[PDB]
């Protein structure tokens, strides 16, 4: 389950395919709770690739749903990142994430 609201401007095509290093201006945050974790404060806007699961699957599934430009909202469900597991200090389990995700990628 990946919930998407795209904030529109953009171009609309420009996917991320397989092995494309894409880079996102990430904005984590709780419901009901803060930003955890954020590209945005570090200002170094992780060159990160598609097709390694590197990300968890309810932000490599919103990249992809996306295009160069546009600006989505991530709502990831517990279940594919910590939903019984939880990190230790950061996210808790159960817990159903929110991500200010902006898609000006590379190749």
């Amino acid at each position: 389950g990946v919930e998407i609201e795209t904030i529109s401007p953009g171009d609309g095509r420009t996917f991320p395919k397989k092995g494309q290093t894409c880079v996102v201006h990430y904005t984590g945050m709780l419901q009901n709770g803060k930003k955890f974790d954020s590209s945005r404060d570090r200002n170094k806007p992780f060159k990160f690739r598609i097709g390694k699961q590197e990300v968890i699957k309810g932000f490599e599934e919103g990249a992809a749903q996306m295009s160069l430009g546009q600006r989505a909202k991530l709502t990831c469900t517990p279940d594919v990142a910590y939903g019984a597991t939880g990190h230790p200090g950061v996210i808790p389990p159960n817990a159903t994430l929110i991500f200010d995700v902006e898609l000006l990628n590379l190749e």
